[PDB]
RNA sequence: GGACCCGAAAGAUGGUGAACUAUGCCUGAGCGGGGCGAAGCCAGAGGAAACUCUGGUGGAGGCCCGCAGCGAUACUGACGUGCAAAUCGUUCGUCUGACUUGGGUAUAGGGGCGAAAGACUAAUCGAACCGUCUAGUAGCUGGUUCCCUCCGAAGUUUCCCUCAGGAUAGCUGGAGCUCGCGUGCGAGUUCUAUCGGGUAAAGCCAAUGAUUAGAGGCAUCGGGGGCGCAACGCCCUCGACCUAUUCUCAAACUUUAAAUAGGUAGGACGGUGCGGCUGCUUUGUUGAGCCGCACCACGGAAUCAAGAGCUCCAAGUGGGCCAUUUUUGGUAAGCAGAACUGGCGAUGCGGGAUGAACCGGAAGCCGGGUUACGGUGCCAAACUGCGCGCUAACCUAGAUCCC
RNA sequence: GAACCGGGACGUGGCGGUUGACGGCAACGUUAGGAAGUCCGGAGACGUCGGCGGGGGCCUCGGGAAGAGUUAUCUUUUCUGUUUAACAGCCUGCCCACCCUGGAAACGACUCAGUCGGAGGUAGGGUCCAGCGGCUGGAAGAGCACCGCACGUCGCGUGGUGUCCGGUGCGCCCCCGGCGGCCCUUGAAAAUCCGGAGGACCGAGUGCCGUCCACGCCCGGUCGUACUCAUAACCGCAUCAGGUCUCCAAGGUGAACAGCCUCUGGUCGAUGGAACAAUGUAGGCAAGGGAAGUCGGCAAAAUGGAUCCGUAACUUCGGGAAAAGGAUUGGCUCUGAGGGCUGG
RNA sequence: GCCAACUCAGAACUGGUACGGACAAGGGGAAUCCGACUGUUUAAUUAAAACAAAGCAUUGCGAUGGUCCCUGCGGAUGUUUACGCAAUGUGAUUUCUGCCCAGUGCUCUGAAUGUCAAAGUGAAGAAAUUCAACCAAGCGCGGGUAAACGGCGGGAGUAACUAUGACUCUCUUAAGGUAGCCAAAUGCCUCGUCAUCUAAUUAGUGACGCGCAUGAAUGGAUUAACGAGAUUCCCACUGUCCCUGUCUACUAUCCAGCGAAACCACAGCCAAGGGAACGGGCUUGGCAGAAUCAGCGGGGAAAGAAGACCCUGUUGAGCUUGACUCUAGUCCGACUUUGUGAAAUGACUUGAGAGGGUAGUAUAAGUGGGAGCCGGCGAAAGUGAAAUACCACUACUUUUAACGUUAUUUUACUUAUUCCGUGAAUCGGAAGCGGGGCACUGCCCCUCUUUUUGGACCCAAGGCUUGCUUGCAGGCCGAUCCGGGCGGAAGACAUUGUCAGGUGGGGAGUUUGGCUGGGGCGGCACAUCUGUUAAAAGAUAACGCAGGGUCCUAAGAUGAGCUCAACGAGAACAGAAAUCUCGUGUGGAACAGAAGGGUAAAAGCUCGUUUGAUUCUGAUUUCCAGUACGAAUACGAACCGUGAAAGCGUGGCCUAACGAUCCUUUAGACCUUCGGAAUUCGAAGCUAGAGGUGUCAGAAAAGUUACCACAGGGAUAACUGGCUUGUGGCAGCCAAGCGUUCAUAGCGACGUUGCUUUUUGAUCCUUCGAUGUCGGCUCUUCCUAUCAUUGUGAAGCAGAAUUCACCAAGUGUUGGAUUGUUCACCCACCAAUAGGGAACGUGAGCUGGGUUUAGACCGUCGUGAGACAGGUUAGUUUUACCCUACUGAUGACAGUGUCGCAAUAGUAAUUCAACCUAGUACGAGAGGAACCGUUGAUUCGCACAAUUGGUCAUCGCGCUUGG
């Protein structure tokens, strides 16, 4: 009879993302007339730790191309690249780790990361640390280009998005073990409040359904409807399969 | 309808709280002295080499003892109308981190928040607090205010999600009305005459069923012994069978069959003789009812009759209990359940020492007389009255229905 | 009494015109020493822990002088105080950083720890940065201590002496510097201020144009300000043994803001008196036995600091571990070891 | 030479061996269980094994998305992008994680139309409207999924002693408990069996295992280190105890001052009696003497609260779901937004064409004339059930356009709509400057200027041309022209709105009968029949006794004929039992069913004819209120059956076999109404049936609560008390037998009479506005049904020992292991280690180990919330100052004092050992007493401190730490 936590997670206000101390959002430059069909180049100032984020971020600053000021941008950075290097973006820049090219003069099997998903969405995919895609294939009849991401999904996005090439540094983090909870609070202490998380079995039948009994076990299929209301959606959700492989 | 008065746990509606506490966020502040001694570094020794070893340096850790801080294990200590609606004393956990803490800020009631105890959300939480709907509804508990006088119950029937309730009939009050004065439309009573019954008892030597014992007979058709190869051959024992007897039995057996109790009748609403009506009935004014006229009818058994009949409105009651006799279940019960009557409940009074039911007896306020039951050695009113026997208790002799 | 900040307006003097200073090889220095739209950088501006070093205050030892305490005996001894603010100038120049000469293995330099060097070390010579560093002015005239004269009811009167010279440190509080450890944690923003890139535009010859320089002049609103901050000034119905954030922090013992005693400061506020029955509450002891008590060793007792020797099973090799088990500890009189500065 | 600090290590000397001298400050060891650890938690009874945790595993999701909030609009995750966010489970490391997809869930690019709404389409009708096809999701079917919820049994045969079963086959229901582990925090029996630990162990540890009911991320096994966690043992230690004593402070005490509260019908001495079954009051007795002080915990069934346990109410509430009825969200279809075009494919139109046999070649598929048709067939018959010849139309399968209908797909446009980016900064076309080839003067193919470097980059130089002669100012190129789309994506789909179907404990509302020797479980005594209880009219109770929702066109109606069961005697197979003959035959047969009645030319059996099992209403009986329903009975008014007729028949031989209102539906009339008038549909009326309420005078209805609440109930359970005494315990009587013979020394079978309320039952009288619910500890008293002790009788009593019995309750009846234990069982001592009451004595006397709140784990059960007579761990014990009682203390008792008497009340002593008797009595031996006397001792009681021991704030003396 009463709101479970993941109901109340969608209301908010204790379940915000903590955002105080970050450094912005980390994104392309925005699509103009020199990226579209020349090249324009940058300076990268800084690489810099973002909290809450495993990849470093790096400060890239470009020329205007048509006001008397700097252009100051945040990249995801990408894996190899250094103070004091030379960015190029745009469709002539050449093929090397760190530049940003639309995906139609990236040939196949290349490395990318930071791809777009709309042209000049200024990118959405393989943004995570020692994250990429894969460029497949390119279909010039209707300007398209397939590209594996990281969950091995293929999708099919306009030719004119643009993409960094090479892999998201800061890979192999997830392997390191953690060995303690107060590592697991420090790391979701600049993230959200999702952590520590108590079992549904251990709670009261009134605040989840996996609650009560004398024994603690859930009692029915935790196996749950697509359909099913919020309150009632716990456990594996529309799960086609449960167990081991 | 507030509905005689007071009372629910709840439900609904609209508002107010994060000054406590829970969690996120922002910005500040706080945390002795010791122990262990990880990486990194310096030097030396052994060894053929590989490599091994030793002594220093350094200061890691959700590491250890421990002060402050934070918390609260045990005494199940103190106190327990306290210093205190959670405190005090000793003891105890942790103490550089998932650490402690101030202020600001965000989340508000079927909502929040929860390292999860249904915890916390201002001493309020398995749904906060404040006002209102609201005099919420209660078959349930408690109260329900002057006097005398008269009458005066019920715990039983049927129906009800009916079993602590209600309606219904019965019991009761009030109002009367129709008549009547012994010629009485009557009666919890007898008498006379007529009917029904299957209990008590009795019966099995009567049907059905149960059951003991012997006696006399019988078989080409029972088990054995003897005489026998067998024999529908013979002699005996026990069994069946027949006959006449015999012990003992029945709520769901019975021929017979009480006591008590049940029904009907004993005139004026009768009888007799004529005549008439019918569409009913008959072969038949043959019957069956009914209607007119004439005559007779000493009231047609006893006793009593503080009279008989009729109607309207309505209260309370619908938990009963006890006793002689009859009687079911139960070892029995101050157990549980039925029949008739009476009693207590609703009722005092004398007796049984004492007592709701036993015995007596029922009652306005008094004087006198006499009794009922029970008593007359004292308590305590009335004889140590007149008489006959029994008992002697070295066990507390014995001493009055229920008891 | 002596300064500072912000704003306003002018006057005097100074400074530049090679229109927009000079000096240094350089780091950079000097009180001045163009400039508009436009653009750029820095400060503000940031976690936590450990070592080391510097500064201020405190603590502490010795000497000189002033006063006081003790003095049956000893005590050149015991006690108190012996001060220097903001601000201005000059000097100095921690640890770093930077500049010039030069070119290094037989590698050297170097910290407690690290670390640094042909991407230029050692060495020689310099620049800059901090200061809560030094001297001077402020400022001895002030404050403090001591010794005198005077009114002796009301002179907040009047005068003198001193305020000096050294040591020491794993000491305590605060600030700073520079390294190192930690993070799947990297530990605010803005107002405001400073600097820089560019040079449109701008002036004269005995006066003009500028000037962040020196001195002089004027002004600076509104509200809060007492007191308590707690065993009686807040909350808990109270003058309630509870609860309520934070700053300062002496001496001795001792590892120690442990416990105990003491100085400054505070205080004896818990209604008082008499007695010392039982039963209680709190705190001890108890011959012999040693858990037989009790559901249960509940409670209490025992152990305990430091130094030396020594330490098993098991183990995730990190621990177990202070395992267990033994010895010592006072006072007094000595011995040895462990340092700094100066001088060829 | 001048200064400087406290650290370390040694050596003498020395004190009453004192010296971390106060203070400060681990007890240790050997194991088991749980949880890895650090951390967190029920503020005010539970700190834990519970929660979290790192590690492990699973699930969804690529933004037109996953999860979630929101009335709506829009939002959180998201300053994000799979090394991420969201939803779950397990719980370090090590090792392992077996079989099952039948069930419930979840899931799918699977077959298919079995079912499927609204809208839309077609037929009929005058229309309302009814019929058909088409028909989304979902459901059904199929597949996959267990680190989803969960489950892991039984049977038969089988090895050469037995036993088991490697092996083979089978059933429910998919499989049949694998690796492991265990009387476990999990085992009932159970205090299981064995070993060990102890003197003794329901405890601990190890082992065993058909294990009521262990078992693998509902995780199994282990595990160093850790723990204010649960357990066992050992060492040290001790006032926990034997067994108490003593010391200090503060109280209590007394005084001055000050000064409440709880509670109070009236009050307060007892024994018994009865009584509402436990009185302070009543009855009968005992007694009983002013006024006061300090305690005390027996009583006042003391106070504290309208019992929280249990039951009842037609009272709730938290929670759950396979309960009833709904609902937000969500999926799906239609219409709308919604505009502009082109093609395929499947149906329906018509239109031409091909095919078929169960047995036979064959359309003989179906039809008519065929005797005649256009050389060909019948005209003959082989199958035959029906003819081939010439005509079509009828059914089934099968191709394709002229016209038209319908449905599903593919695709085109952009301006509606939706989305993305930007400070809406170069978008579309063309042309020029340059670079390439061709062959010859034109073509086509390309580019927009920036890539060794951690620099700077803006506000136009230049050329041409005007005002007039420039303070300077105005135009073009530099800087191509033209396009009145900021740049893209999806796109009439998505999205909004309205209806329609599905899903929907996420959420709302509600329900979850009654009787009942408490309630539940059980049963139905709830409608209802027979016999009996039932007491010879009727009526009559119990969860008394023994039993009982249909069936029949005949098993109803009528007429006729006959007589059944059984027995006796006879007849081949044939007999106990087949069919047949005669005789007897009162029903001993049959009549649907339970039982009781009833019936013989019948009510039974056979046969003939039949539908009175018919229509119309009234009356009566049974039940009973003299209501209804059911059932039955006697007439009346009709039509019939049967019989010759009287007559009989209104269902079953009689006594049971059944059902209101509202609604629906059927039958009846030339019936009534639709209210402005007519006709016709439709609807509504009247009369009689049918669909049913079995809780049967008739709601529409699942659990749980230990998180709980309210109104009440002693109308009703869980103690004591009261009745009873079956059961338990303790006695008696008779005498068949036992006892070498002998019933009775000692016993007592078969029977039979009693007593007791320390057993347990039975009951429900008292108490629910509360009488504190186990056991132990402490303390007193009482009983005898006597264990020991004193005195006795009897013996199958030689002695010793033992047994039976009689006076007898004066005295005593113990220390320990295990268990919370009562109980039990062992060890030990002893004269003995008897049994019991006192509200199952005794909680304002204690304790709190157990039971019996809230936390938590295991096993079994349940889908679940949760349950458990199963186990486990942690879990607040309140108040006396009132009256009485009792213990002591003043006082009263007629001046004061001393010495005394004395009724009455209380009372106290107890048991054992040793020596001698005595190796005596007795006895064949073995063995083996007792009186007297002497010396000690046990338990208990009253005193006392010479000695010993204890006690210190003598603060007495000494020593000593820090200040
Ligand atoms: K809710
Ligand atoms: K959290
Ligand atoms: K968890
Ligand atoms: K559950
Ligand atoms: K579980
Ligand atoms: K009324
Ligand atoms: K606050
Ligand atoms: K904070
Ligand atoms: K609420
Ligand atoms: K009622
Ligand atoms: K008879
Ligand atoms: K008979
Ligand atoms: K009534
Ligand atoms: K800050
Ligand atoms: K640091
Ligand atoms: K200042
Ligand atoms: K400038
Ligand atoms: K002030
Ligand atoms: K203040
Ligand atoms: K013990
Ligand atoms: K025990
Ligand atoms: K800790
Ligand atoms: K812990
Ligand atoms: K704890
Ligand atoms: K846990
Ligand atoms: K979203
Ligand atoms: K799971
Ligand atoms: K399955
Ligand atoms: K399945
Ligand atoms: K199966
Ligand atoms: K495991
Ligand atoms: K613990
Ligand atoms: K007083
Ligand atoms: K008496
Ligand atoms: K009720
Ligand atoms: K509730
Ligand atoms: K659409
Ligand atoms: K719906
Ligand atoms: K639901
Ligand atoms: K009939
Ligand atoms: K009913
Ligand atoms: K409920
Ligand atoms: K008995
Ligand atoms: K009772
Ligand atoms: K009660
Ligand atoms: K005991
Ligand atoms: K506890
Ligand atoms: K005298
Ligand atoms: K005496
Ligand atoms: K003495
Ligand atoms: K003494
Ligand atoms: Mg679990
Ligand atoms: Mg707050
Ligand atoms: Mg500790
Ligand atoms: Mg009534
Ligand atoms: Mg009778
Ligand atoms: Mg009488
Ligand atoms: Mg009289
Ligand atoms: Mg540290
Ligand atoms: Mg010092
Ligand atoms: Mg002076
Ligand atoms: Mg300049
Ligand atoms: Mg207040
Ligand atoms: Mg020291
Ligand atoms: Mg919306
Ligand atoms: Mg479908
Ligand atoms: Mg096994
Ligand atoms: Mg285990
Ligand atoms: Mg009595
Ligand atoms: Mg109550
Ligand atoms: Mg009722
Ligand atoms: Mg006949
Ligand atoms: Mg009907
Ligand atoms: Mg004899
Ligand atoms: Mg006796
Ligand atoms: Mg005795
Ligand atoms: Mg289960
Ligand atoms: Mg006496």
């Amino acid at each position: 009879g009463r709101v479970i936590r993941a109901q109340r997670k969608g209301a908010g206000s204790v379940f915000k993302s903590h955002t105080h101390h970050r450094k912005g959002p980390a994104k392309f430059r925005s699509l103009d007339y020199g990226e579209r069909n020349g090249y324009l180049k940058g300076v990268v100032s800084e690489i810099i730790h973002d909290p809450g984020r495993g990849a470093p971020l790096a400060r890239v600053t470009f020329r205007h191309p048509f006001r008397y000021k700097h252009q100051k941008e945040l990249f995801v950075a990408a894996e190899g690249m250094y103070t004091g290097q030379f960015i190029y973006c745009g469709k002539k820049a050449n093929l090397m780790v760190g530049n940003v090219l639309a995906l139609r003069s990236i040939p196949e099997g290349a490395v990318v990361c930071n791809v777009e998903h709309k042209v000049g969405d200024r990118g959405v995919f393989a943004r995570c640390s020692g994250d990429y895609a894969i460029v497949i294939s390119h279909n010039p009849d209707n300007g398209t280009t397939r590209i594996k991401l990281p969950s091995g999904a293929k999708k099919i996005v306009p030719s004119g998005c643009r993409a960094m090439i090479g892999q998201v540094a800061g890979g192999g983090r997830t392997e390191k073990p953690m060995l303690k909870a107060g590592n697991a609070y420090h790391k979701y202490r600049v993230k959200r409040n999702c952590w520590p998380k108590v079992r549904g079995v251990a709670m009261n039948p009134v605040e989840h359904p996996h609650g009560g009994g004398n024994h603690q076990h859930i009692g029915h299929a935790s196996t749950v409807r697509r359909d099913a209301p919020p309150g009632q959606k716990v456990g594996l959700i529309a799960a086609r399969r449960t167990g081991r492989l």
